[PDB]
């Protein structure tokens, strides 16, 4: 896969970011997780987790996977780097996100995020409390 640039527009949720893409802003979902909702438990915590990390990026970047590259809602489906981490697999590794969502074709990244659930649950973090 491969990563292309892209510019913060704004935070807005564990799992999902406002970001200019092509010279568009765009809303993304995060590939291969799922982030609680803010109404839900350890939701504002992700929120928080992701704002802080693409905020205080200097460089982010995105990188499709082989399938659908957009949702039914329009969303981009993308894997998410920010100063050359990925946010998706972050979330997991900090028990803020599960992994989810694994359709076939767009499961890259599949191996790395379970093996960060793995070690977010044998810590008993956040979700895994
Ligand atoms: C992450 C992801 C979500 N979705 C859709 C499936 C779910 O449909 P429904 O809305 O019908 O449940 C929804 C969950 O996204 P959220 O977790 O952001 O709600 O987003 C995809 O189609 N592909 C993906 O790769
Ligand atoms: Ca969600």
């Amino acid at each position: 896969l491969h990563k292309e640039p892209a510019t913060l527009i704004k935070a807005i949720d564990g799992d999902t970011v406002k970001l200019m893409y092509k010279g568009q802003p765009m809303t993304f979902r995060l590939l291969l997780v799922d982030t609680p909702e803010f109404n839900e438990k350890y939701g504002p915590e992700a929120s928080a987790f992701t704002k802080k990390m693409v905020e205080n990026a200097k460089k982010i970047e995105v990188e499709f996977d082989k399938g659908q590259r957009t949702d039914k809602y329009g969303r981009g489906l993308a894997y998410i780097y920010a100063d050359g981490k990925m946010v998706n697999e972050a979330l997991v590794r900090q028990g803020l996100a599960k992994v989810a969502y694994v359709y076939k074709g767009n499961n890259t990244e599949e191996q790395l995020l379970r093996k960060a659930e793995a070690q977010a649950k044998k810590e008993k973090l956040n979700i895994w409390s």
